């Protein structure tokens, strides 16, 4: 079902500081490649990666802008895949952003 991933918005690189069971089987990375990573995920990128959708991706997570992307994305297979990453902000009553909830959804597979 449902593939997402929490960040550390507390910190430079936005550590990934969770992630689920969907989303390492979707990329195909385990959850111990995946901890303590840029949760903007670089280790999906690849040829046809738009670097127009990955700074908007980036951008989302520095405003703490809740934003949608598409983004094509590579498995570890190198399987590609269109993905639609919701970047979602999550701030508290100060209004100051103390996580990220990046949700992954397989939009085609090509």
């Amino acid at each position: 079902s449902r593939k997402f991933i929490i960040a550390n918005a507390r910190v430079e690189n936005c550590a990934v500081i969770y992630c689920n069971d969907g989303f390492c089987e979707l990329c195909g990375y385990s959850r111990a490649e995946v901890m303590q990573r840029p949760c903007t995920c670089d280790f999906l990128h690849g040829p046809c990666t738009q670097r127009r959708a990955a700074a908007q991706i980036a951008q989302a997570l520095l405003g703490a802008e809740e934003r949608k992307v598409e983004i094509a994305f590579y498995r570890k297979d190198g399987s590609c895949f269109l993905c639609l990453v919701d970047v979602v902000p999550v701030k508290n009553e100060d209004g100051a952003v103390i996580m990220f909830i990046l949700n992954f959804e397989v939009v085609m597979e090509k």
